[PDB]
């Protein structure tokens, strides 16, 4: 029923998700995701998943960018309707390969936790976990 | 007398349906579903099957959708005659192989359960059973 | 709100609807016709108008056959849907203009009201009429 | 304060947007419209317009489709916005002008006020403000 | 003392701000407008203007968006202050003029007051006295 | 929480700050500094880490100065924005290596640390912490 | 019933009296103004309107002088009936435009407030509501 945080990515980036979900509910951190592929079932209705689980049930929402997630239409709707949604840091963007293409505009305005820097990887895991276990 | 879902699938997939029933009803999930080629006694009116069947005695709808599914138009009538009918969720699309032809621009708004991902291939039949045996 | 005959045609056959209204509903035998682009406001489902004016508010459907019919699809969804639901005779073809293909094989069990014709002229609207009026 | 119509129009198109408000408003119907270029003040926050006029302001939404609307970006947030909110029929689409394009197909359930047809032109403007005028 | 709104120009657009005064100042709205080189006088510290005169003698700032705007650095530094200042919509982007650049993405979240488009030329002077005399 | 010195670095260069930090922090001065890479939550806005912490949390500030830093924005408007807050010496360059460009003109009138003459390097920590220490 | 002051205007020049109207009712000063096509019936006999309306009504009468007003022959007995009506100052004469014909001789014993000089402007809308709304 309840969850701790929606996860938008793009459907060719599911190994850092699996990483991620090993990597945090595994833990003791004890967190809850949802995945769409792993808890929707079938035959629900696209425009629900929007106004019942992004808005009710998950408290934050992570945003994996990568230069496939400029693609597709989905996730573009998603973050939008993300942001116009509303201190709660209610949005965290994850950059975790060396991207290409530009930076979304879109999401400028907001610090990014980046894991392609080898000089900071030490901290992106335990500042991940803090972000997403805040109140 | 009463059923679970119908299933609607063109003639040239039957190797999967037979495979449906292998794992759908013989196992202790015990369901029951209505084929064409095996609940209906011939001499029957077509214009029954679907005042009958689909209405008053399954209680959902199962769409094997493929290649060979566009080109018939027995299988487009009986799709749309569903949607006619009506949080029951009475459509289930199923896509179990490498299309290379355009999904139906009439079952984009369904949440469809994928098998040709290798990645989420382990979540593939518990989810539709789970559906499947939804009240 | 209740009618009397649901009209079925192609948007490229307006005129022969406008005649049709002309001859039957302002003359004094006093018919109701639900015609589309009349008496639908916008945004409604079309879902809606299939399981609710053709079910349950009209009594007869007439479908205005040309060349240009065999082109849409909706005028298909709804031929075959007014034929799965039934000596009521709910079902009038009509026949206006020379056809260079061959006639529907869906509608060949059913005696078609021609207008061609030359010399028959003087039966047509009578037979409609009387077709029409009955109860 | 409160509306009837939120209008969603490509900026290219303001012609068709004065004789809609010329027609309806400055008439006997005594309707109300909210144009954002008329009725929103300069410097305010894209993301308030969504979630407070097209929700909780406005009663419907009249969406005025043409070739240049394709290509902007906020029409189609806000249609997919006013879509994911919602028999009341919250959503009226208007087609005004000779389209190459194909029509968008996220709006292919719902029936669209055609204008450029030169016999049908009669019943447009009543069929229009018979819906707005809706409860 | 005190002021309505701070004007944020490039010297390359004076005849503008000064057709601005003409219509806001000398008209009878009674409105006051600091302009940087008309109440500033000389031989004043250039980071007083920031945290003096716009952070607490003002009340809302306008910024005349232009082609020769991308050039000058006060002007971003000004703008960003703002930004970084602070519902109460204390930002107002005008375009006056035909440019060959793109618009700023630093100011895309919040509606311009366009003036070039040869139609809606009524309500710009109503609009934006309007909105720069709210308390 | 409470700070002693906001860093003000380019990504390019880190190796000199991780110095910094083994030289100030793990020494006997017991000295605190904030660095954006190491506490700051991901999720934050931009905007807010200039008016909280360079403001109220932090009393100095030190800015890293080299070609790379000339090229970063950012650092361009912090260092302008801690220029315009303000005998408490809220500002100190440092140079540590051999840089061919010319010195920014907006710090020409402090006076820098300077790590590059292989004469003076005896005097160079103790009189740069003795700076960070004071009341 | 009661007004503040008649309006005595060419109908090739109704935007000044739209502007008018903005300036002198929609602010503070709360006048009232009589304009021909907004307050009077149709099917009013012409004879009424000057011995009723600019007699026992009107406590002034303002002309908007234009290179046109020389032409319509209405203007100029209505300007000569408030003429033979009468320290109260109950006529004003309005310049605005340029005008490439002589100004009219019967108006020559009475001060006009002139819009057309650049240098004057300042004082035109300040100087006319203070007279109009002088006892």
């Amino acid at each position: 029923e309840r969850f701790d945080a929606f996860i938008c990515y793009c459907p060719s980036d599911i190994q850092f998700v699996q990483e991620m979900i090993r990597q945090l509910e595994q833990t003791n951190y004890r967190l809850k995701l949802c995945v769409s592929d792993r808890d929707v079932l079938p035959g629900t209705c696209v425009w629900s998943i929007a106004s019942e689980l992004i808005e009710k049930r998950c408290r934050r929402m992570v945003v994996v960018v990568s230069d496939d997630y400029l693609q597709s239409k989905e996730c573009d709707f998603q973050t939008k309707f993300a942001l116009s949604l509303s201190h709660q840091k209610r949005l965290i963007p994850i950059k975790y390969k060396a991207m290409k293409k530009e930076f979304p505009s879109i999401l400028r305005f907001i610090t990014v936790c980046d894991y392609t820097n080898p000089c900071t990887k030490s901290w992106f895991w335990t500042r991940l976990a803090k972000a997403l276990s805040l109140p």
